[PDB]
């Protein structure tokens, strides 16, 4: 019952979503461990315009811990030092990219922890974001896949009923995908992946 | 001419590398351009044992040249980066690391020596401001790998140190190439075309 994607699937799963990304416009993208590493790489591919830069990839890891005496907390376990990178949160289109969404909690927690940063970065220089919105920080968020269960925790109505805030490349059945990258023999990989249809769909 | 390089060559190209790159121990992968992201990520992979820790992965900018747009599909662009543009980027810790430094291609070298330089002097920066002596106390020196998937057969126009060329264990190139063109599939905006193109030139599968 596990499903075997291709690298071939994930460059095409990139590559169609990149028309409707450049519509959020990011000046940056930070992926969520070793599943978002390479999605955010070959997006970047498909987002580089004639004349614009290229955009910063910021590499962070999550590490979720249960209940202590109303939640589950996080440890930022890798994380984005802003004052030796220099980066501005405040004002910025930032794209968080991961490989799936299961039950919804990295991404909720990534958003919720990154939220944090760009609040305190912009009270630092006493920014009220409510007041001047031209300032507030635009998170959107690009999946490769975006499991169709019944989800653990939620994202924001406002960014989750928006198909130019929430980017998901393919909405596919509640089932565990084996990703190209995960994978110490590629070949018994990939041919699973064209024999289940995923690969070369296009 | 033009040499397609398929994902699964990629792959296979890191999955024979793996096991000499255990030797050198890496903490940390540092991927210092867009060629860098994927052999990192696949490595990390085959690096991994029970009992043993993931190792982490940093996309840090330190290329002089980029290509992305650019595609004949001339071929062989390698444009160097204006400077009108600060790509003087993000910092890590280095002090008693063993340290990965991983790019897709060898090719003038320009791009490893300047690489390493800065990384050399961030490392010393770093141990200096903590207070630390790295000739007192040795463990807190910054050791540097280089992986490359390819490392074209030419002359070469910086140089990395000899010892660390010599030593198997500390200069890691998946494959010695001619000097030619290679095409990475990230870099393909027709995959099918690309990936056919590497399967008709030998460029897939071989292991
Ligand atoms: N390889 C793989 N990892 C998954 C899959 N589903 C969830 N994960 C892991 O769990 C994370 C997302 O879980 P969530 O927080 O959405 O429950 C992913 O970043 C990934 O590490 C899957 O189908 N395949
Ligand atoms: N796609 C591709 N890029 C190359 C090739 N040779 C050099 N480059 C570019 O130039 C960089 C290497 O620069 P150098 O080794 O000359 O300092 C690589 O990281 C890559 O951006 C090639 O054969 N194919
Ligand atoms: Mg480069």
């Amino acid at each position: 019952d596990k499903q075997y994607i291709s690298y071939n699937n994930v460059h095409q799963l990139c590559q169609v979503s990149a028309e409707r990304i450049k519509n959020f416009k990011p000046d940056l993208i930070i992926a969520i461990g070793g599943g978002g590493f390479i999605p955010a790489r070959i997006l970047r591919t498909f987002l580089k315009e004639p004349g614009v830069p290229t955009i910063r990839i910021f590499a962070i890891i999550l590490s979720l811990y249960e209940d202590l005496n109303v939640g589950v907390k996080v440890s930022r376990t890798q994380w984005i030092d802003y004052e030796q990178c220099k980066l501005d949160l405040v004002g910025k289109n930032v794209l968080i990219v991961d490989e799936v969404d299961d039950t919804r909690t990295t991404l909720h927690y990534a958003l919720s922890e990154l939220e944090k940063d760009a609040a305190e970065q912009a009270k630092a220089k006493g920014i009220d974001t409510e007041k001047s919105p031209e300032m507030k920080t635009n998170f959107g968020i690009f999946v490769l896949h975006d499991k169709q269960k019944p989800k653990k925790a939620d994202l924001p109505a406002e960014m989750l009923n928006d198909k130019n805030r929430y980017f998901a490349a393919k909405t596919v059945p509640d089932k565990w995908y084996a990703y190209p990258w995960e994978s110490t023999d590629i070949v018994f990989h990939t041919r699973m992946a064209i024999e289940q249809g995923n690969d070369i769909f296009i």
